[PDB]
C-alpha cells in the first residue's frame, strides 16, 4: 500500500535517497535500486542555475515511470531562495512536487521562513513536502497549508547521531494527520528501525550512504530496516518500548 | 547466512535465538520458531517425564525439529549446584552436550563468579557452554579461557523492554573478545536488534518481547529482518557518530 499518494504518484518505498549531490549516473542507479527507492529528486542552485542529475539522465539506466520525481530547494538559505529554486523547477523542469528547505546559519531549519516560503507555494498549487524541527505549532500551520506530508529532524546532518528526541517525534505524529517522513542525522539501519517503530511513514537518508565504507550495503540495510520497524510498529510491541 | 558460530557438525545461522523455555502452548512455539527464522531448539525434554514428553511430540508434527540444533538449559534452576546437576543429568539422559548456561541471583540477574565457576565444572567434563553474564570484561575474558563456545551479555534487565543499557560496554566487550557474543535480556523490539548487531553482536536472544507484543508472530518477523539488517549495517562499516 502507498503511505502517500500526490495526484496519480504514489510513494510506496519506506527510504527516500538525497542524490542531489550526486554526480555519477551509473552510482545513482545503483544506489536508488539498492534502497529499493521510488522517488528521484533534483535540485537548483538559484544563482547560477546548475542544476543536479534529471530524472531523463537516469533514461538509459531506470523505468523512469516508477520513480516520482519530485525538486528541493537545497540551496536555500533564505525563503526568497527557495522560492526562485522552486519556480526555476517548476517553469523549466514541470516539476510539480516539492521537498522544501529552507536552512539557517547552521544548516538546521528555519521553521517560521519555512512555513512563510510554504505558504507562498500553496497559493501557487505546488505540493509540498517541508523539513522542519519537531515543533507541534510549526507542524500544525504546515498541515492546515495543505503541505502532502512533513519531514521532521532527527538530528544535525550529517551528525549520524540518529533520532536525538524520540519522545517529540513520537508525539508530533500521532497529532499530525498527514504522513511524517524522519530526516536528518540518520547514521545506519538501527536509526531507520526507530524512525519507523515510533510511526513515521519513511525515512530520508543521504550522508549515511556517501560515507558508508560500502553504500549500496547500507541502502540494502536501510531498506531492510525499514520493513523490519514497519513490522514491529505494526505488532504492537510490550509498552515499555514505548 | 554465513554461520556464526559452529560446534562439532552443527552450524548455528539464524541470527535470533527465542527463548522458549518457559512457553507451554505448542502454537506459540511452532508460530514464533517459524517467523523468527530459528534454527536453535531450546529444550528442557526430560524422557521419562510425562508432561514434556507430550509436548515434544506434539510440537514435533508440526516444525522439522531436525532442522534446528537442540540445546539443554540451566535456567530454571536456582544456585549453581542445581545448575551442574541439570547439566550432567542433560547429557547423560539425553546426549546433549550444548549447553544454555545461566546461574543467577535471587534478582533474576546473571551471578558473574559463580556463572565462572560452574563454566569450568562443565568445561572441565567436555560440555560446550553459552553462559549468561553481566558485561564485564573479566569474566569474559576467564570465560574464553575456559573455552566457552559463545558468551551471551545482558543488555538490561530480563522482562524489562529497556533495550541495550550500556551500548559502549558491550562493542568494547566485543572488541576484546574472541568468541561470539549474544545479546540477551531486557530486549523489546525489532530496534534493538538492529541495534546489537551494530555493536557486532552475532545474535540477539529474545523471549518476553515475543511473549508480551499485540501480536508475537508479527514481532519476531520483525525481528528476523531487524537482526538481517543490522548485520548488513555493520558489515557496511556504518559512518562514524560526530
Ligand atoms: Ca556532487
Ligand atoms: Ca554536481
Ligand atoms: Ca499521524
Ligand atoms: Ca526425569
Ligand atoms: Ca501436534
Ligand atoms: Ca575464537
Amino acid at each position: 500500500e502507498p503511505w502517500l499518494k500526490i495526484g496519480a504518484r504514489e510513494f510506496r518505498s519506506r527510504i527516500l535517497v538525497g542524490i542531489e549531490q550526486y554526480d555519477s549516473v551509473p552510482l545513482v542507479r545503483d544506489v536508488l535500486n539498492a534502497a529499493g527507492a521510488d522517488v528521484f529528486i533534483t535540485t537548483v542552485d538559484p544563482d547560477n542555475r546548475r542544476s543536479s542529475l534529471l530524472l531523463m539522465d537516469l533514461a538509459d539506466e531506470l523505468p523512469l515511470d516508477d520513480f516520482t520525481w519530485i525538486g528541493t530547494t537545497s540551496f536555500a538559505r533564505t525563503k526568497e531562495s527557495a522560492l526562485r529554486s522552486a519556480r526555476i523547477l517548476r517553469d523549466s523542469l514541470g516539476i510539480e512536487i516539492l521537498k522544501l528547505d529552507v536552512r539557517g546559519d547552521d544548516n538546521t531549519p528555519d521553521n517560521a521562513g519555512t512555513v512563510e516560503a510554504a505558504r507562498e507555494l500553496r497559493a501557487e498549487g505546488m505540493e509540498l513536502l517541508p523539513f522542519i524541527l519537531p515543533d507541534l505549532a510549526t507542524a500544525r500551520a504546515l498541515e492546515e497549508a495543505g503541505c502532502a506530508a512533513l519531514r521532521v529532524m532527527a538530528s544535525p546532518v550529517a551528525s549520524g547521531r540518529g533520532i536525538a528526541n524520540p519522545a517529540a517525534i513520537r508525539e508530533l505524529i500521532e497529532q499530525i494527520g498527514i504522513p511524517v517522513v524522519v530526516e536528518g542525522g540518520i547514521g545506519s539501519a538501527r536509526h531507520v528501525a526507530e524512525a519507523m517503530e515510533l510511526g513515521a511513514s519513511a525515512t530520508l537518508v543521504n550522508t549515511a550512504l556517501v560515507r558508508a565504507e560500502s553504500p549500496l550495503l547500507m541502502a540494502a540495510a536501510m531498506r531492510q530496516a525499514a520493513l523490519a520497524g514497519l513490522l514491529s510498529y505494526e505488532s504492537g510491541p510490550m509498552p515499555e518500548v514505548a
